[PDB]
Order: structure tokens, then sequence, then C-alpha cells
């Protein structure tokens, strides 16, 4: 067949690759978003991964807003406590390929949290 689809998998969240996978998602997701601050990714829930033409990572993971305002190394920045808290629990799609050295974040469901 011309099409490379593979197998669905789960993989640990401390895959180093889904790390990596877990900050390209993040970093277009601060560019794609309204808010006024970074988010930072606080936990990955779950991990999955899919061989394509490239590589899919289906990623579930939270986030929450830090008081480093875009108007980037997000090791630095605190998450926000308080009246400017926010917390979300987001699903990522995101596209690896070997010729691209920036991964793309395909698509993202983010929900707010209580």
């Amino acid at each position: 067949q011309e099409r490379m689809v593979g197998e669905l998998r789960d993989l640990s969240p401390d895959d180093p690759q889904v790390q990596k996978a877990a900050q390209a998602a993040v970093a277009s997701y601060n560019m794609g978003s309204n808010s006024i601050y970074y988010f930072r990714d606080t936990h990955i829930i779950k991990a999955q991964s899919q061989l394509v033409a490239g590589i899919k990572y289906f990623l579930t993971m939270e986030m929450g807003s830090t008081d480093c305002r875009k108007t980037v190394d997000l090791t630095t920045c605190p998450l926000a406590a308080g009246a400017q808290q926010e917390k979300l629990r987001c699903d990522f799609e995101v596209l690896v390929v070997p010729w691209q050295n920036s991964s793309q974040l395909l698509k993202h469901n983010c929900v707010q949290m209580l």
C-alpha cells in the first residue's frame, strides 16, 4: 500500500520522546492561545504514539498558568497562585517528522479545571 499507518501504542509518560513532544505542544499552545500568560505543563497523565510517515503523539496533560506574561525558558516561570491561578486539562496531538526540527501540534482541546 501507499499509506504508512502503524499500531497505536501506550507509552510511558516519562519517555524522553513523549517529553519532547509535550514541550512542543506547550510551546505551540502558548503561541496560539489568547491568554496573557504562558502556560506550563504540570503533569503528563497519558501518552500514546502511532507510527505514520513520521510519528504522532497523543498526549493528555495538565497545564498551569504562570506569572510570565508574553508581552522562552518556562522552567524559570512560577505557577500562578490565588487570583491568577488557572488549570487546564488538554488533549494534544503532536506530529514529529525527521526532516523538520520543529514538531507540530496538529490538534488540541483544552478544558478549564475547577
